[PDB]
């Protein structure tokens, strides 16, 4: 599908370019930022010179009553912090000329798609997300957007590959879109507002549900683990930990050493600005730092099946996550060990991805002994009314026997400007 797209905006050979057969010209403003870790991730600020303009080849300029078309892209929208963002819809992707064409716009907790013909007939499809929520799947996290348009039926908006809303557009007549596509914050009153965007595509047909799911999987880069926000998980980067079975708890340490243990304690508390957002605090607990087991690779991205060590930060000092698997029972309680005294304790962790129909960017950690034998996925277990962190082959066996397992799925949360906590 990507090879058949009429616009394939990608960053390669050290420049942003249209990879389609049309090779439409790209005009990049001076205040456009490209992520050094992944230059396909584009940051657009609320500045006149923070814009990208695509000069479409004349053959693909939309001017039709009947041609179906679709668009897909990923977006990461920082949390709205101020009341100035209320009741302020602002365009981000503009293909309107004389108020005919299409455009993508944003508002407080909304992603909006608008179609309008040449006779003042308009239709909108909207995806709504709340900021009054403990843990949000959408606030400041990478979202895959797909919008399809059937001129004889409906316009549909998809989020992470799932249909969210559809509205009829068959009453619209001739849609004559703009000769260009302007990626730019237009009409936003929040001077600090920005967006992240990547993998923009334009299609000259109505994508079906299977094609959208396949695009969502192909562009997810499943061989690379992700942090909570959807960026690449990295080594040597401090992360606040979130266990998905107990989202209201955070990781803490009950004394350093084999005599102590790591556990989950709550509540997290809340961060809030009245009438704007009310969420669970994410910057809580002892931070984890992922360390390389194979130092022969210079790259700092954590990939699937990588073996790692887990460092634990306690009072600005780093310790080693480990356990003695010879302890009684199937739930091996984890401790934070002094790095010089790890000895032969089990500490090697195999990082894994976990992709189901729930929250994205799940990670799993399979602890192994120094001989390579599985100790079990890292989760937690109730000991004396305390949720102590454990490694248990019980988790691994349920997955092997097609049983559902919860408690061993984690998210790594780094400090990000889009969260502001
Ligand atoms: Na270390």
């Amino acid at each position: 599908i990507i090879n058949t797209s009429i616009l394939n905006l990608r960053y390669e050979s050290n420049h942003l370019i249209d990879l389609s057969r049309y090779a439409s010209k790209i005009n990049i403003g001076s205040k456009v930022n490209f992520d050094p870790i992944d230059k396909n991730q584009i940051q657009l600020f609320n500045l006149e010179s923070s814009k990208i303009e695509v000069i479409l080849k004349n053959a693909i300029v939309y001017n039709s009553m009947y041609e179906n078309f679709s668009t897909s892209f990923w977006i990461r929208i920082p949390k709205y912090f101020n009341s100035i963002s209320l009741n302020n819809e602002y365009t981000i992707i503009n293909c309107m000329e004389n108020n005919s064409g299409w455009k993508v716009s944003l508002n407080y907790g909304e992603i909006i798609w608008t179609l309008q013909d040449t006779q003042e007939i308009k239709q909108r499809v909207v995806f709504k997300y709340s900021q009054m929520i403990n843990i949000s799947d959408y606030i400041n996290r990478w979202i895959f957007v797909t919008i399809t348009n059937n001129r004889l039926n409906n316009s549909k908006i998809y989020i992470n590959g799932r249909l969210i809303d559809q509205k009829p557009i068959s009453n619209l007549g001739n849609i004559h879109a703009s000769n260009n596509i302007m990626f730019k914050l237009d009409g936003c009153r929040d001077t600090h507002r920005y967006i992240w965007i990547k993998y923009f595509n334009l299609f000259d047909k109505e994508l079906n549900e299977k094609e959208i799911k396949d695009l969502y999987d192909n562009q997810s880069n499943s061989g690379i683990l992700k942090d909570f926000w959807g960026d690449y998980l990295q080594y040597d980067k401090p992360y606040y930990m979130l266990n998905l079975y107990d989202p209201n708890k955070y990781v803490d340490v009950n004394n350093v050493g084999i005599r102590g243990y790591m556990y989950l304690k709550g509540p997290r508390g809340s961060v809030m600005t009245t009438n704007i957002y009310l969420n669970s605090s994410l910057y809580r607990g002892t931070k984890f730092i992922i360390k390389k087991y194979a130092s022969g690779n210079k790259d700092n991205i954590v990939r699937n099946n990588d073996r790692v060590y887990i460092n634990v930060v306690v009072k600005n000092k780093e310790y080693r996550l480990a356990t003695n698997a010879s302890q009684a029972g199937v739930e091996k309680i984890l401790s934070a060990l002094e790095i010089p005294d790890v000895g032969n304790l089990s500490q090697v962790v195999v990082m894994k991805s976990k992709n189901d129909q729930g929250i994205t960017n799940k990670c799993k950690m399979n602890l192994q002994d120094n001989n390579g034998n599985d100790i079990g996925f890292i989760g937690f277990h109730q000991f004396n009314n305390i949720a102590k962190l454990v490694a248990s082959n019980w988790y691994n066996r349920q997955i092997e026997r097609s049983s559902r397992t919860l408690g061993c799925s984690w998210e790594f949360i780094p400090v990000d400007d889009g969260w502001g906590e």
